[PDB]
């Protein structure tokens, strides 16, 4: 760990951990984003192991950890993010229109149960400012042969206020859709009024198709111009993922999987926040969503379940608790290709991705697996 750039660089323990015993959460996160915005984060200098590699269709994830949705909201630190060691970004969640959220105080942590419990409210600058700083990193990654692999989606909800979502989401596309690689359709915040009733499988279905369309409308329609559509890194139209809650009966979600396998969505993201935590004494007669490690079980759970009630055929974006190279080892053994992180950056910090990468890249080698496919899934049977 030597000299400041090194992410496990040992000052950045200590100031990560005088940080979550006396300083407020929003004064953290936006201390995080103010060195990101200044391209003073440290920096992993690591290539990644070719075994620890993974793939969604064609996107090829260089190491299997990206940073989940709701930490860069905006999109104005993705490249120093990124060159923490992470393969791949999920910004937003983006509505059409700006909007401040829900009041404050809304974020508590609980670091002896490495928990958060949230009420944000999809708070962002809009789409048309979002989308106007992931151009400015699509114009930079265009530059820098080092991001030129590297993974964008975007997650995409509604304006508190909208009576259709559908509008909005067809909004969202025809915006920055060009430069996403992949569009993560977000039914499942629990702070957003009504937003969860579209996990019903008839309006999730009619969802998922007017949102594929509106893709396969954007390149019908651009086709022949002299600047290329797809400004991303696939260059090709960005899959469609959709992110569900885990407050969900067996019935919804076996419904939910017979949706996704006709309607061909190309992963889920299992899962989002949960609500049925109780026993947090920090978080009593707190309002929203808990992430961290007590969200971890429950969500591998979802993932077996809905790894076999999709038979095995819509791949699987794991967030939920991962903070261990053997919690994300348990998530792709449950079904998940690919694991996100949220929680883990909070507590651990810097060293947050090259610590995990370390821990799987071991634990690959002492179960004596010969890459990381080959363990997607193997809980089963
Ligand atoms: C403060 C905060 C804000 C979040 N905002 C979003 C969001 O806008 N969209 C979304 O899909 N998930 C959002 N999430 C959920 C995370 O992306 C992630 O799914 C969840 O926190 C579980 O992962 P974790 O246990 O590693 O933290 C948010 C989570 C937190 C803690
Ligand atoms: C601890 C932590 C870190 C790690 C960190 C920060 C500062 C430093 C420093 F030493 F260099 F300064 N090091 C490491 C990033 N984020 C948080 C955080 O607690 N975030 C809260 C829960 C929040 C609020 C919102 C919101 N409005 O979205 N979203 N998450
Ligand atoms: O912005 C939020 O309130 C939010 C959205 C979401 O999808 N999940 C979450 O935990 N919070």
């Amino acid at each position: 760990p030597f000299e400041s750039y090194n992410p496990e660089f040992f000052l950045y323990d200590i100031f990560l951990k005088f940080c979550l015993k006396y300083i407020d959460g929003e004064i953290c996160h936006d201390l995080f984003l103010l060195l990101g915005k200044y391209n003073i984060l440290p920096y992993d200098t690591s290539n990644d192991s070719i075994y620890a590699c993974t793939n969604i269709k064609h996107l090829d994830f260089i190491n299997p950890f990206g940073v989940a949705a709701g930490f860069d909201k905006n999109g104005v630190c993705i490249d120093s993010i990124l060159k923490l060691g992470f393969s791949f970004i999920e910004i937003g969640t983006i509505t059409p229109r700006g909007q401040t959220g829900n009041a404050k105080p809304r974020i508590f942590r609980d670091v002896e149960s490495r928990s958060i419990i949230n009420s944000c409210g999809f708070n962002n600058m809009g789409c048309d400012k979002v989308t106007e700083n992931l151009i400015l990193f699509r114009k930079r990654q265009e530059e820098d042969k080092l991001l030129s692999k590297h993974i964008v989606g975007v997650s995409i909800g509604k304006n508190k206020d909208t009576v259709n979502i559908v509008d909005d989401l067809k909004y969202c596309i025809n915006k920055i859709g060009r430069y996403a690689d992949y569009i993560a359709i977000n039914v499942s915040s629990p702070n957003t009024p009504g937003l969860r009733d579209n996990q019903e499988a008839g309006k999730l279905k009619n969802i998922i198709l007017s949102v594929k369309e509106e893709i396969d409308n954007l390149e019908k329609n651009n086709i022949m111009n002299d600047e290329f559509l797809w400004f991303n890194t696939t260059k090709k139209k960005p899959l469609v993922f959709v992110k569900l809650a885990p407050d969900l009966n067996q019935e919804q979600k076996k419904e939910i999987a017979d949706v996704l396998l006709e309607t061909n969505i190309d992963g889920m993201i299992i899962s989002n926040t949960t609500t049925q935590i109780n026993d947090i004494k920090s978080f009593e007669n707190k309002k929203g969503g808990v992430s961290g490690a007590k969200l971890k079980d429950i969500s591998t759970k979802f993932i077996c379940e809905m790894y076999n009630y999709t038979n095995k055929q819509i791949p699987i974006i794991a967030s939920g608790g991962i903070f261990s190279g053997l919690d994300a080892l348990e998530k792709i053994e449950a079904g998940a290709s690919v694991c996100q992180l949220y929680s883990c950056l909070v507590f651990n910090g810097m060293k947050s991705a090259v610590q995990i990468k370390r821990e799987l890249n071991h634990l690959l080698y002492q179960r004596g697996y010969y890459n990381l496919k080959e363990a997607i899934g193997r809980k089963h049977s």
